[PDB]
């Protein structure tokens, strides 16, 4: 019974970090609190000034990750500020019943409510706001994030031997439907309202206008490149809530690698390029061993470098040969 | 030898059920004898009336599921009668040679066709009908099903267990490509026909108008939706025989899956979201835990909601609040 | 340490063949050294007539094939001849660091590189040229290939039983980006620089006007169709640089099948279609038990048919009726 369980509450962080949390534990199942504010804002996604009337968990795309143990229950209090305009609502991928708890959560503006669940299946969950009749509009205008649920003892290898991250980060990629104008420039809107019949239309043609992770092009690089160094594993969360991606680290691997993100089925290694079902969040553990800049992208190479899903990672460490040699410089060609 | 083994006759059943059948069976392999009869007819297939020219196996969207066990015979009549225009044929992918039968069943209207294959294979797996010079055209407009060989003892975890169903669901998605006048009103043909040249046009942008279960927009809701009790373990077989899809369980998981479909492959558990690839047929095992109302989508959800490819189970029995439980309901935010 | 160990050249040969090579062996690691020259050039791509720009190592789409063993080294020699336009350089996906070798490749007309690297992770990976600021635009102008980084110990199944392969072949899929003029014809260019600005257009809206094996529609056809007899084992070797694709073999299926490329996860039996990760290469294994003229295709039929993807296989040998029989041959249906 959840009512017999300690409590205990968990203050969120916004990505791409994740709320410090355990792996393998020695401690009992509780239930967990978190709380999450919805923010509507307009929010500028690209480097030519482009505006998307965007909807948040928190102020934040993806809205941040919420860590718990399996047997753990979710004990989530949403709350919808009276300075927003929408309803909104929360479905847990990780939850069982009433449309993962859409139908226990709607909240006017002005109201908030509270949830409770038992997370007592592994892996990285997609949560997404679903309000009915408006669903896939909530979910591209920003509001989704991951739940990730640990095993108790925690990650495993296909033979059962113990894996862990010594780092974790957050990534949430977003198709982007922004309408244009007859002079074909990107349509700005004085409110989410009047934004919705222009996105319907983009929305129904199934081409993104830009494709991004963490809210704009370019979020995770410059002075906000993901970090690590040699040595060090490197948990990757990967949530798409709408559409299929395909992430891949330039110069990496996916070491081990929960492509459907459920961490009680055995993982696969040594991948270049993994897939990320829409509607889903997965999984990578990388540990580096070359310093530099690498890439994580989104390996359909037009979606990442031309629609925006492509971010970097700055490692620190010592080049080691054996892995990777110059053997000869770009030089003339020898006559 | 299969002129060695016995006969046995299997009347099929419409969509979305499933013709009565045994999963591990004490049985010896048989030939199992199916008569499928095409129909090609205008289908309405939203509801705003547009219309379809459509070609069916047994008048549905998808045709009938046909299920036998893994070293069964599967022998099918197919049947073009002289009221159709078209020549027609099946291409079985659970099938070895002559482009899955397919050589060896072109039958004009006013013909028909006997073909026997060894299902030596487990697995749900796509028909489909091929004639030469247009196949895409036949498949998208609603020529294809599946096939169910299920292993003769059953299905399996992944480390041997038994598994099995309690009900079974079959649902084929159609990726529909309905061309647009310049009134921008989507057209109707006087015949099949007539709306060939205007069809390819559409399906080479590569963006379909609907996306749409079981021949149309809300197919499998209202009195047409699926339905099952707690404590049911429901297959539910998708069949997606042109285009990528990924099903979803609203309030639900895939327990077991088998996401390409093949089921001496073990299954992954828990999961959220799946991904059928198109020209497959994939299954879930999922038993029901909470009553009410669930959608079984895909998880592109422009796709779902925008275009179609939505539907909804219906489920009785008693709430369990130990899973889920609203803690506090809807309400002004404490001053 | 690689400046230990003995030296190997290889003679790349041109797809769809591989180099001959041992899968399972009993030599030790060796730097196996390669050499690839960059060839840009105007290609013809389907049968209208209609010019790509086109951008290969080798004089090639795929470029050749290269492989090695698990803990050899490859070392490859990567010329840009003078008669060439662009800079280029090359990313390996099998390899760690700097990229993947592009940074340390960066060659100008007239230049030549020399990278080594450790093949310490088995499996098909991708290669492709990753110039910064134009990425997408090499690699789907054709600059991508496959290295195959066998187990020194041969492919095994999930039970670590030996599989193997008589022959192998290696398909790359093509989406190709061809812009058109106002008269809705392609566009034919002088120049490689001149095609560049138009095809971004075509790319953003991420919709192939061709979609090819090997360089052409209809590349892998008629004279060019890959050959085969019954009971031999082919490997199919399928990379896709930047978008998915679903591998079918039309009357046959992917007896062993790693769609994820790495050959240390179990494979997958008895597949219908697989899946390609764009970013990425997979490898099918099947036996051929019935003779004839096979279809290999991109199993999204609008893709294959319409678009380009999909190729022949002529299998020689004897019909087995017991795996397949005509039973009735077209006839009119009864009266
Ligand atoms: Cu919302
Ligand atoms: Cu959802
Ligand atoms: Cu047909
Ligand atoms: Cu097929
Ligand atoms: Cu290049
Ligand atoms: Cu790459
Ligand atoms: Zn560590
Ligand atoms: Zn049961
Ligand atoms: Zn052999």
């Amino acid at each position: 019974d959840a009512d017999k369980l300690p409590h205990t509450k968990v203050t969120l962080v916004a990505p791409p970090q994740v709320h410090p949390h355990e792996q393998a534990t020695k401690s009992g199942p509780k239930v967990v609190e978190f709380t999450m504010t919805i923010e509507e804002k307009k929010m500028v996604i690209d480097d030519k000034g482009t505006t998307l009337q965007a909807m948040t968990f928190n102020g934040s795309m993806p809205g941040p990750t919420l860590v718990v143990h399996e047997g753990d229950y979710v004990q989530l209090t949403l709350v919808n500020p009276a300075t927003n305009a929408m309803p909104h609502n929360v479905d847990f991928h990780g939850a069982t019943g009433a449309l993962g708890g859409a139908k226990l959560t709607n909240v006017n503006p002005g109201e908030q409510a509270t949830l409770r669940f038992k997370a007592d299946r592994s892996g990285t969950f997609v949560y997404h706001c679903a309000p009915e009749g408006m669903v896939p509009w909530h979910v591209v205008s920003g509001m989704s994030g991951t739940l990730m649920v640990l095993p108790r003892d925690g990650l495993k290898d296909p033979q059962g031997k113990p894996l862990h991250y010594d780092r974790a980060y957050t990534i949430g990629e977003f198709d982007l439907y922004i309408p244009k104008g007859p002079d074909g420039k990107y349509k700005d809107y004085a409110t989410l309202a009047e934004s919705y019949g222009d996105t319907v239309q983009v929305m129904r043609t199934l081409t993104p206008s830009h494709i991004v992770f963490n809210g704009k092009v370019g979020a995770l690089t410059g002075a906000n490149a993901l970090t690590a160094k040699v040595g060090e594993t490197v948990l990757l969360i990967h949530s798409q809530a709408n559409r299929d991606t395909r992430p891949h680290l330039i110069g990496g691997h996916g070491d081990w690698v929960w492509e459907t993100g459920k961490f009680a089925n055995p993982p696969q290694r040594d991948l270049e390029t993994w897939f990320i079902r829409g509607g889903s969040a997965g999984a990578a553990l990388y540990t580096f061993k070359q310093p530099g800049v690498y890439a994580y992208l989104n390996h359909n190479l037009i979606e990442a470098f031309e629609l925006g899903a492509a971010g970097h990672i700055k490692v620190e460490g010592k080049w080691n040969d054996d892995l990777m040699k110059q053997i000869k410089a770009p030089a003339p060609i020898p006559r």
